[PDB]
Formats: structure tokens, sequence, C-alpha cells
């Protein structure tokens, strides 16, 4: 890295170094529209050309962020579009860079990405680099930490989307159904990699390794400790530069990293052959996403080692986080059918037990029976899995994540509706991506996405902080997050909302809406009832909104719409709330 630009340049190759810095700088400038964007990242990649035919030319030796935050910098009035980046821009780096990554926006709010199929494919064939691009630049700033690779990643699927459905007759449905899939891959990915992200920012590296080491051992039982170290090491690089939005070093040594692992998939694991055939995006993507492989036949045996063996509390004290970690391995490895999080902290209750046992007069006596201190770790989640699970199934997703919202509300009512509803319906997402799933796989699947739904919770919250328990549990051991979360019941200190009847009052216009924004309204006014009345049962929630959405149906079915709501609303608002006592 005589010049670092030249060299990400030459290493990404421009497609993805374009990709990859205009993700980056739609990710730190949310609101600078796509064009500026992109004569930003053309600017900066007709300098890393420069840098890359010449690596002395001025400038070129500066680091990636000083060049980029520069870049970013001299943006078209940056201080009226980010007054809280200018300052930023006053900062050297890493300082800047560590202020825009500050002043990231995790809810920019923008409008919601919606497929005009028509006009979208028209500008799809008019430049499909700038469409994709424009993808790349409205992902990237939806989601300022998404994974850049990962969204190139994507945007290469968004491509096969608009390459798949722009010819075809019913381009509208042929595209929907795959960019609605899109964006659920990406909220999905981009609430992983926010949790990454979040981890680093608000637990650390170890906390990232800890659960890389937990997850990759899962995904790669076969693969040895030193094996999922590596990665977890090289993964957590990638993570911590793409978190840290050293996007071109995260992506290149994400590449890195796909390249390693491939080449020892047979030292890591027999599902990474399909990731490996693939190019480079899309293998980094497949190995990240890759299934767990098979346990290993010889999966250890973990009591000798862990529980029995004399010397843990001396292995414990001499290295710690290589003991811990090989433990966390271990567990993890013949444990996906557990959440990363119950592993870790299944992890720290092992690390607790021997801090406990290895401070006693016998500590193997006492940590003997360390693996016994899992179950009730592992029953928890387990019994909320079916639990919601259960309910899930029972009430399908609406009503579980009605379920969720009320919860959520009920946990944290301070929270904007806007925000309990996106999260007790990502939440219920959990239902529908993990409930369905092999038993052995709910858990782990709810918990982590549950992980993912949470962080993005705290992740709001750390912006929009308005509840001490989301604080407590969003920083508070992020292992024991979801459990912390899961663990919150009604804020009782929360004064319930005024009751403001407009809230509750449903218009014509809900009817024109899809059914999930018509949900989405309804899980709104579902989240008001329960802020204003936050003692109300769930069951007490559900039925009053059952009378909305009945009423909603009703009166959206109906010849006059708007007469029917503001007939019928009104008496419907006024009783439900009755209904709420
Ligand atoms: O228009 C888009 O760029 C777009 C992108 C995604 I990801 C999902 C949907 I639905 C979209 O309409
Ligand atoms: O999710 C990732 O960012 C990721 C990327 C690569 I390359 C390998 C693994 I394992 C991952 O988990
Ligand atoms: O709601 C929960 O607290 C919850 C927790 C877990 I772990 C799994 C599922 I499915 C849930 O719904
Ligand atoms: O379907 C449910 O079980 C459900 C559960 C809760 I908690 C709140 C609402 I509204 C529901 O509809």
């Amino acid at each position: 890295h005589k010049s670092e630009i030249a060299h990400r340049f030459n290493d990404l190759g421009e497609k993805h170094f374009k990709g990859l810095v205009l993700v980056a700088f739609s990710q730190y400038l949310q609101q600078c529209p796509f064009e500026d964007h992109v004569k930003l990242v053309n600017e900066v990649t007709e300098f890393a050309k420069k840098c890359a035919a010449d690596e002395s030319a001025e400038n070129c030796d500066k680091s990636l962020h000083t060049l980029f935050g520069d870049k970013l910098c001299t943006v078209a009035t940056l201080r009226a579009t980010y007054g809280e980046l200018a300052d930023c821009c006053e900062k050297q780096e890493p300082e800047r860079n560590e202020c825009f990554l500050t002043h990231k926006d995790d809810h920019p709010n923008l409008p919601k990405l919606k497929p005009e199929p028509d006009a979208q494919c028209a500008a799809f064939q008019e430049d499909p680099d700038k469409f994709l691009g424009k993808y790349l630049y409205e992902v990237a700033r939806r989601h300022p930490y998404f994974y850049g690779p990962e969204l190139l990643f994507h945007a290469e699927e968004y491509k096969a989307d608009f390459t798949e459905c722009c010819p075809a007759d019913d381009k509208l449905a042929c595209l929907i159904p795959k960019l609605d899939a899109l964006k659920e891959r990406i909220l999905l990915s981009s609430a992983k990699e926010r949790l990454k992200c979040s981890s680093f920012q608000n637990f650390g590296e170890r906390a990232v390794k800890a659960w890389s080491v937990a997850r990759l051992s899962q995904k790669f039982p076969k693969a040895d400790f030193a094996e999922v170290s590596k990665i977890v090491t090289d993964l957590t690089k990638v993570h911590k530069e793409c978190c840290h939005g050293d996007l071109l070093e995260c992506a290149d040594d994400r590449a890195d990293l796909a390249k390693y692992i491939c080449e020892h998939q047979d030292s890591i694991s027999g599902k990474l052959k399909a990731c490996c055939d693939k190019p480079l995006l899309q293998k980094s993507h497949c190995i990240a996403e890759v299934k767990e492989d098979d346990l290993p036949s010889d999966l250890p045996a973990l009591a000798a080692d862990f529980a029995e063996d004399k010397e843990i509390c001396k292995h414990y004290k001499d290295a710690k986080d290589v003991f811990l970690g090989t433990f966390l391995y271990e567990y993890s490895r013949r444990h996906p059918d557990y959440s990363v999080s119950l592993l870790l902290r299944i992890a720290k209750t092992y690390e607790a037990t021997l801090e406990k046992c290895c401070a006693e007069a016998d500590p193997p006596a006492c940590y003997r029976t360390v693996f016994d201190q899992f179950t009730p770790l592992v029953e928890e989640p387990k019994s909320l899995v079916k639990k919601n699970c259960d309910l899930f199934e029972e009430v399908g997703e609406y009503d579980f994540q009605n379920a969720l919202i009320v919860r959520y509300t009920k946990k944290a009512p301070q929270v904007s509706t806007p925000t309990l509803v996106e999260i007790g319906r990502t939440l219920g997402k959990v239902g529908s991506r993990c409930c369905k799933l092999p038993e052995s796989e709910r858990l782990p699947c709810s918990e982590n996405h549950l992980a993912l739904a949470l962080n993005r919770l705290c992740v709001l919250h750390e912006k929009t902080p308005v509840s001490e328990k989301i604080t407590k549990c969003c920083t508070d051991s992020l292992a024991e997050r979801r459990p912390c979360f899961s663990a919150l019941e009604l804020d009782e200190g929360y004064v319930p909302k005024e009751f403001k009847a407009e809230t509750f009052t449903f218009h014509a216009d809900i009817c024109t809406l899809p059914e999930d924004e018509k949900q989405i309204k309804k899980q709104s006014a579902l989240a008001e009832l329960v802020k204003h009345k936050p003692k109300a049962t769930k069951e007490q929630l559900k039925t009053v909104l059952g009378n909305f959405s009945a009423f909603v149906a009703k009166c959206c079915g109906r010849e006059d719409k708007e007469a029917c709501f503001a007939e019928e609303g009104p008496k419907l608002v006024a009783s439900s709330q009755l209904a709420l006592a």
C-alpha cells in the first residue's frame, strides 16, 4: 500500500472499487444525491487510477480515509445538507472518519425503495451501471453500515432482477417480488452487518470475535479451532473495516478471506464448495451465508478439556481468550442448534464459572458441573422460541408482529411507534423466518435474527434514546441483549401516552395501502394503543386491534370508505379505549 487507493483500486478492480466507494460515500453521506455521490466516486476513482498509474503522485499515499474523507468533505452544501458532518470535515483522520461514522444515520427514513419497474427498467437499460450504482447508493445510504462488498453482491442480484424482468412481459410482477425478496435480503443483511458494526461499536472487537467464533464454529464445525480463529480474525478484521467504513480494505480483505476459506474449504467446511466455485462477491456472500457444515463425527467430547481437566483453571488464567475461545469454538461447532448469542451466553457462563470455580478452593469440583450451568441458558430461549414460534404458528406473522409490537411497546413505550412497529414487525419476521425451520434451527435462527432486530432497535435507540430499559439491554452484554429484551416487561415507569383519538383514527387513506402498509398503520395504531394503555393485556389489544382491523376492512370495503371511517372509527376509537383498561 504505497498508494493505498491504488492498491485497493488494483485489488478490487474499478467496478467493485467504484461500487464500494459509492457505497462508502452513500453511507457516509446519505443525503447527498446519487449524482453527487457518483461524481464523488468518479473523482475518487479517477484519483485512484492516477495513483495506480503513479503511486508517487501527490496525495496518492494519503490513506483511503484521508482521501475519501476529503472527497466527502468537498461535497456541495456539506454544511447545509449535513450540519453535523461539517465538523467532521474539520477533523483529520482518523478522527474525521470516526466523526463521519458517528454521524452515520441508521434511520435516514428515506423514501421506501419501491419498484418503478417501468421507469427503473428504463433507467437500467439507459445505463445499467448508473442504475446499479443508484441501487448501491440507495441501499447504502439507507443502510450506512451495509456490508459494502455484500451490497455489491446484492447489486449483482438486483441487476440480475432487472436483467430477468425488464425484458419480461409482466416486468412489474417478475421484478417486484424479486426486489421485495431482495429488500428482505437487504434488510436482513443490513441488520446482520449493522449488528456486526454495532458489536464493534458497542462491545468491541472481542465481542465480535466471540460472536464470529461461535458462529463460524457452528458454520464450520469441521474446521479446527486455529482455522475458525484465523477466519474469525480475518472476518472480524473485514467487518471491522467495513463497519469503520474502510470499505475498500474491508472488501479486499473479505475477498482475501473468501480466497483463504475457499483455499481451505476442505479444512473448513464441505458446504463451501458451492461458494468457492462462485465469482468473488458471490463467493464471499455465499460463504457468509453458508449453511452450517455437518457436525464432524470426531467432535471431541468437551467434558475432558472444559469440565474435567484438573488444570482448567491454569489454562484459563494462562490463556483466557484462547481457552475460552476454544471452548466457544467447541461448544458452538457442536451447537448449530443454538443461537450465537446463546453460545456466547454459554461461553460467558462457562467463563463466569471458571472465574467462580478457579477462585474457589477446589476449582475442579466446582467447574465440573460447568456444562450443566448452560442448561438454563439453553432452556430460556428454547422456551421462547417454542412459545413464540407456537404463537407465530398459531396467529401468523401479522398477529405475531402485533404480539411483538405490543410486547416491545410495553417494554419500551417511549420508543417511537414507527420504531416499535418496525422492530415488532421485524421481530415477527423472525417468526416467519425461523419458526417454519427444522426445530433445531429455530432457536439459532430466531435468536440470531432477533439479535438483528434488537440491534436494529438498539441502533435506533443510539440515535433516539427514549428508554433506559432499551439502553440497558442494548449496552449491557451483547450476548444478553435478547434475553435482556425478552426479559423486559411493561415499563411500569412509562406514563401512558396521552390519548390522541386522531392517532387511532383511520381514514379511507388506509384502504389504498398495500396490505403491508395497511398492517403497519394498524400496527402503529396498535403500538399507540399500548402506549396509551400500556397495561392493556396483549389480548385486549388484540381484540381491540381486531376491532380496528374489522372496521378498517369494513370501511375499506365500503361504498363510501371515508363516511364509513368517519362514522364508525370514533365510536371504535372511544370504545377500544375502554377495552384497554
Ligand atoms: O428500486 C430499487 O432500487 C429497489 C431496491 C430494493 I433492495 C428493493 C426494492 I422493492 C426496490 O424497488
Ligand atoms: O458475513 C460475512 O461478512 C462473511 C464474509 C466472508 I469472505 C466469510 C465469512 I465465514 C463471513 O461470515
Ligand atoms: O419474542 C421473543 O422474545 C422471542 C425470543 C426468542 I430466543 C425467539 C422468538 I421466535 C421470540 O419471539
Ligand atoms: O395474535 C396474537 O397472539 C397477538 C398477540 C399479542 I402479545 C398482541 C396481539 I394485537 C396479537 O394479535
